[PDB]
């Protein structure tokens, strides 16, 4: 009764609430600059918050400044002092969040893209000008102008590469996290601190940590609060009327209603915090095989380059050509984009992943998240529809003698604890029953004997006020029941009955508990058992499925016995129907006469009934073998092995904590989300890869082939039509992204060690490359023209080079699948306007000179197919082993199946570890 | 007596139905099309089935529309409402056959072969003729007519490619399977609800499944069903008068007699069955080997052929004719038909099966069935002639005193169960004795003690009326008789003559029974033993003998002891006269003081007394090395096995439930049936490979041959005479299909892993290919000619290439046999007429150019017969091993020896557990 009556007053709010990524479009567009009255510089800045933290008071000018006394004095007596009032304006909030956002400093820093790359280039472009404007009495007409032109071209693309990003942040206020209850609904309602604008109703309970500056309204008899975040002291204030919480710790010391005051950069505990981050350095790994692949990029391009043009003295060129020839092969070649490209790529799906009950945050988890290998997920709410709640309790006849009804009550425990529905089902039983009341919620606990391996069991020494004596007890069927005796004597039938149906139960699920009550637990009275079952549902079920197909691995935590769990296993599919014992669906039991369970435990999935300092160990030993995991917390117990792990999920219904030393967030408590997680990252990386592909491989022909011409050929390149090739081929396409649908038929990706653009893509792109390359030297160097002066040859040469590496870039796409063109949409689209380009380019202007157009432009088509074709082969690829390696396999049997039967042995005395006992 | 009398008259109907394959061929003749008034769009069409299945009654100005209330509504009280009465017109049958069939919906779907191949090669035919008639003012002379022309024929074949298998789908209808008794000869007889037409008086009993929408006479007095699967609540339905058996299931209660209303789409389980099917994605095995190489051919051939035009200009040709070459190599190359090919084949092939009392349901089973390679068969009815009957029981002397005659009578037991004439013989047997009557067929049984490990017996404690008390046994002879004492003391004679005799049975089959009559068990009265033995017969020793000359693995599964079991495996020729004890013959027996004989069990073959929840395990530990199955249905206790297998052959004169968990039927219960089912597999298949290498191999030359001329030579291709071997080549020869005999003579295929077109088989095409292709330069490309205009060059280059195909298809013929000309009758005759079109191409018409026709007609012949020589040895293969592999054979031996020895020893325990206990 009085129990919960006080826990449901005190909660829900069924909709995070359903507010969309608007309010972002809006306040995005004038973030970062406009209004804010004081451009100082940034030097003073950062002085001005170790000089506000803390520190006296001078005068300003303006309303604010209080949130300095948090961190500088207690601000027990003084917090009443300040005073309390102030709400936002909804103008407040779009500001505080652009200079404040996600009350935490995050770093955002280049390690050198923006610079090296970035304006590295612009330079050379204006140099070239120079070099255009310098060159006074030339006999090049125009040249400089065409430089000038494409350099700008360039450009165009480089600050389009850099803007997206920018406005992309803006987009990303007003999203709904955790930590932060407001009055907004009929009922307090969750919201993220950024969006937790300054005037909704914040409650602060025990133990949870300050959003946001809050003007205390009132509530609990005292309000206590560590302030040593910001100020010293470990010592509790006592927060007086009309109080303030800044961001200080709730030492789980009464309970406070407030309004939330200060909320951004002026903040108490954002003002300690958001103006004050000095550097350092890190970086993720990918970003290291990446920066690695850019070096060798980097001096490859510019050393072919360089050969492409003092190798060409003998093309018969003034080694000035063949200098802006190296140049020229360079800025081909220089793949950029790079950081603009996979940080779009990153905040947009990042977003995607935001948009799906599923909030992820810091775009450097992604890239683990997308070689994620193990998913160990708990059970109830996440796997099962079911939350641990147990509907088939079920007792036998009646006695009705005191006492009986006492241990019905009590011992009906479960696994868990928190509430549910699931006890109120207990509560109305007892009202069949006699008549009476509480039973279900109450009695007097003080003492409670951990469950001790021996027995297997829990039990809690309790005393009503006025009574004899009672001992609840809970645990696994089997063992409890052997004491079992009861008012009436133990009868066989009863025995015999009960167990019968706990076993009918637990075959297709039910989570069988064991209630008797003694005193001690040496004496024996059976209440009744209180098993559980779950509908698995919609996208758990098959991303189970996809799981698999993707090589994930998913291990489930569950409070229910290995023999329930096994089933809900096989109901799922995480095993099948074939009940083990070895791991699989079975699995282990972090039992005490299971204890050699540890080994069945990593049975590669199921486990059920584990303790505490075990899953420290539990993660360093199943890294020891190389062992990704998305984890889910829980207790104090389990934060080691959380620690150690490097995925954290928790559920958005869970605690902030968890959150934190996780890289995600699952609303949607579906286990299903994860494996389409997975499979958005498994999409990103191929993506990439095709895209790395199409701009390496089509680029690369480009390289050589200047310096083919260099030794031989004829015409030449020239500003005009090069510049075009550059601008739709070095521009968006190597750009384009899109979602694999197989992907998740991959197995993952390794990170850290695997090495970035893979040999096997190496070959991919020198494979398309080289074709085409040569295809371009054969594509007319044969062909057939009646006069030697190039007026076929450029013609195609150029028409070739553009449909071509349109070509290259549709062998780009999905890096999983293997044969399909058509595909991207906008990329298609891209390639018939970009075709279009060259079509005019041809007609009019060259219509009196073509040859080519005939019976050049046919070829085109017909070998612009078999870019297509091998990439296909490519993406479809079979390993080949000789026929003694698979043998070897041959011999595994017998061992394996040794090995299996043995554990199964002692697999199998721990399915009666007492009896044994006793036996011996 | 009152048991029996109750059986023989509700069964009986010995011949299935001697009804022929014609009503399919006048049903057929005017299916998919029509009559039905309503041509609505589809899409209502679906609609209608979701809105008619419950939803409430609307006008449709038809006769019709009952059966939606079944599932929408109970249906109970109102079932006598809608009211009964109806019958078909023999019409009826035709169509709801048509738009039913066989009451269950199946999807045919094409994983594309239609489109992607079908109609996009009919396109360029299209744009051919387009090409044709844009050339206004062209040179070329009728071009645009031939190509046209051709066009014309390659359809023709298009279209009779597809013709043939939808009017084979329309004789599929009026077979005779399971699930429908109906009245028409003298008795009630069996058959499929398809066939059941309205009308037809059907029997429903208990645990039975409704066939079809049935208005009920009546019967039994409350006759229960379960409507779930249409309505809802599993609440049993209580039918009352002119009820309506819909399709629900008949929840055990109760027999009902009933005419077929409804039999079709307008059917009640047939309504909401037959109009509601989504879709979804899902492919057989051999067809993704298919699919595969589709594509391997797909690129080949359009790659190539690209090539024999691009590098044409060297042949001084504009790359229009290396365009229409690459183009017209691709016609050629695209390996089309094999889609109906294989169609055909598979609806075929899936007839005769039918054709022979083995009645075989989805063409996609024929695939896995082909590659069976063990095959666990009971023995009685399917294995032996015999039933499980035992004629000769044997009891010593007399006592007559009462409970003598109890014990001989009761414990007569047995094996198997149900009834036969085995128990009639102890009848008749009794009434010898005195004269009084029933103790055959009687007493009242309640407790049954379960057969447990160590007595090695069974036993069930009955009570007469009015009586003493009695307790029946039955179990292996040896352990049973050890306890024995019976009315008069157990003499020794008495003993050592029983042991004998049972020796002298079981050492030529027999298969001793053991009973006495106790109480409990422990009392000793042994009355006497019932063996058994059976004639195999036919095609079951000759099937066998297939079996292992095929490779294919056959266990028997019996009711009778190790010792007989042995016996009647050496008597079929399973295992041969050799007494084992390994596990050929002898094998296991699934007893207690016997369990070890999981070892024995897995004796590669014979199995005698097993238990449940083993089945389970045994196919799994069995498929752990990769053993696939044909297996035979049973119990529930089967069922987890039969599931995890893949084929399931079910008896005809059995269970409908384990005929859906498999993938055909026994109807001559016969063994030697399956051998020959494997036969007609392993024919399919390769004949099938015979078909693609002739195709691919003849096909292949033509690729480069064109090529070659593209690079040099002098003549041409061209419409006519190309078009001629086009239609003589690629038609109705790749087609053929014939059953090898020897083909039994060869191991199994692995399907699933195994590649398709084996690598092997690639090296037969090319070889005989580059044979024929080269033989083709040098045919005349040597020869010797005058004038340097093609001639001669022409007049055999065609005649050539249209007599050598004829050869490579000839190198089709069976893939397992190796050596074999004028085979294949059909094709001999296309071969000889095809050849005449050659010489009349070459006689008149070109009549005054002809040199090549004296000596180089004849060399023709000399190498027309090379090929199929190259054939010969292909198909002969020997396989070679460094006489180092052997050796390690040489050690094998021992170990091997100790194995089987040691085996053996402990096999040797267990032939008297109890003495050794006892003396342990």
């Amino acid at each position: 009764m009085a129990d919960h009556s006080a826990s449901g007053a005190p909660a829900l709010s069924t909709n995070i609430e359903s507010g969309k990524f608007d309010e972002k479009a809006a306040e995005a567009a004038a973030y970062q600059p406009k209004p804010k009255v004081e451009d100082d510089e940034d030097e003073d800045i950062d002085a001005l918050i170790e000089d506000l933290e803390s520190h006296d008071g001078h005068d300003a000018e303006e309303e604010e400044e209080e949130a300095t006394p948090g961190g500088g004095r207690v601000v027990p007596e003084d917090m009443l002092q300040t005073d309390t009032r102030v709400g936002l304006t909804s103008e407040e909030v779009v500001q505080r969040r652009r200079k404040y956002g996600l009350n935490q400093m995050k770093e955002e820093k280049e390690n050198h893209f923006l610079k090296f790359l970035g304006f590295f280039v612009g330079p050379i472009q204006f140099v070239m000008e120079g070099a255009a404007v310098l060159a006074a009495g030339l006999e090049d007409w125009v040249d400089f102008g065409v430089i000038c032109g494409l350099l700008l071209l360039n450009a165009v693309v480089g600050f389009v590469q850099e803007f997206q990003a920018g406005s992309i942040v803006d987009e990303l206020k007003k999203t709904l996290a955790l930590k932060a209850v407001v009055l907004r609904d009929g009922t307090l309602k969750e919201i993220e601190a950024p969006e937790v604008v300054p005037g909704d109703i914040l409650q602060v309970e025990e133990g949870t940590i300050i959003p946001a500056d809050g003007r205390i309204v009132t509530d609990d008899a005292f309000l206590q609060v560590d302030q040593s975040a910001l100020t010293g002291e470990s010592l509790a204030v006592d927060k007086h009327k009309g109080d303030q919480v800044f961001a200080s710790s709730a030492v789980k010391r009464g309970e406070a209603f407030v309004v939330i005051t200060a909320t951004g950069d002026n903040t108490f505990v954002g003002r300690a915090a958001a103006l004050v981050n000095a550097a350092s350095g890190g970086s993720g790994h990918f970003t290291e095989v990446l920066n690695g692949i850019g070096t060798i990029l980097l001096i490859l391009v510019i050393f072919t380059l360089l050969i492409v043009w003092v190798s060409s003295f003998y093309r018969s060129n003034p080694i000035v050509q063949i200098l802006e020839f190296t140049l020229a092969i360079t800025i081909i070649g220089v793949p950029v984009g790079l950081p603009a490209v996979v940080t779009t790529t990153m905040a947009v799906g990042a977003a995607y992943l935001a948009k799906k009950k599923a909030i992820v945050q810091k775009l450097s988890a992604i890239e683990s998240l997308a070689g994620v290998e193990i998913l160990c997920s708990d059970k109830t709410g996440t796997l099962t529809k079911n939350k641990l709640s147990l509907h088939d309790p079920y007792t036998v006849a009646g006695v009705d003698p005191e006492d009986l009804m006492l241990t019905a009550c009590l011992a009906a425990s479960r696994k868990k604890k928190g509430i549910d529905a699931i006890d109120k089902a207990f509560l109305k039983s007892l009202k069949y029953y006699p008549r009476a009341k509480s039973v279900l919620s109450k009695y007097k606990v003080l003492q409670f004997h951990p469950f001790d391996p021996v027995s297997k069991k829990v039990v809690a020494v309790v005393e009503s006020p006025q009574g004899e004596r009672i001992t609840c007890v809970k645990g696994a069927p089997l063992f409890v029941l052997k004491t079992v005796e009861e008012d009436h004597p133990i009868p066989e039938e009863v025995d015999q009955a009960y167990k019968n149906k706990v076993a009918e139960f637990a075959t297709r699920g039910f989570r069988s508990l064991g209630v008797a009550r003694k005193r001690g637990e040496g004496s024996w009275e059976i209440l009744g058992i209180m098993p559980c079952m779950d509908p698995p549902r919609h996208d758990t079920y098959k991303t189970v499925c996809e799981a698999k197909t993707l090589g994930l691995s998913i291990k489930m935590l569950t409070g229910d016995a290995v023999g329930i769990a096994r089933e809900t296993s096989r109901q799922l599919g995480l095993g099948t129907n074939i009940y083990n014992a070895e791991r699989l669906g079975l699995g282990g039991g972090g039992d005490m006469p299971g204890s050699e369970v540890y080994d069945f435990v990593e049975a590669a999935d199921g486990f059920a009934e584990v303790f505490p300092q075990h899953k420290y160990n539990v993660v360093e030993i199943l890294q020891q073998r190389g062992y990704l995991v998305a984890m889910t917390g829980d207790g104090v117990n389990d934060a080691p092995s959380l620690k150690k792990a490097d995925t954290g999920i928790a559920v958005e219904g869970s605690s902030d904590a968890a959150r934190s030393a996780a890289d995600i967030v699952f609303l949607a408590p579906g286990l299903g989300a994860i494996i389409d997680a997975l499979k958005t990252s498994r999409q990103i990386f191929h993506r990439m890869y095709a895209y790395v592909v199409y701009r390496i491989a089509l680029s690369i022909h480009l390289e050589i082939f200047l310096g083919l011409w260099i030794a031989i050929l004829n015409r030449s390149l020239n500003i005009e039509l090069v510049v075009f090739i550059a601008i739709f081929a070095d521009v968006a396409t190597l750009a384009i992204a899109y979602d694999n649908a197989p992907y998740s038929q991959t197995p993952v990706k390794w990170n850290l060690p695997k090495l970035w653009g893979m040999s096997v893509l190496l070959g991919v792109v020198l494979a398309v490359g080289t074709w085409i390359t040569v295809t371009t030297m054969y594509a007319q160097g044969e062909n057939g023209g009646i006069v030697q002066n190039f007026g076929n040859m450029d013609e195609v040469l150029f028409l070739q080079i553009s449909l071509t590496e349109n070509w290259l870039i549709f062998i780009t796409r999905a890096n999983g699948p293997f044969w399909s063109s058509i595909p991207s949409w906008q990329l298609s689209g891209a390639i018939f306007l970009v075709d279009i380009l060259a079509t005019c380019f041809t007609i009019w202007g060259w219509f009196e000179h073509s040859d080519t157009s005939i019976v050049a432009v046919v070829r085109i088509w017909i070998f612009s197919f078999g870019i297509f074709c091998i990439m296909g082969g490519v993406y479809y690829i079979l390993q080949d082993s000789v026929g003694f390696d698979n043998l070897m396999h041959g011999k595994s049997p017998k061992g394996n199946q040794k090995q299996r039967s043995l554990e199964d042995f002692v697999v199998s005395l721990q399915r009666v570890s007492t009896q044994h006992e006793k036996s011996q």
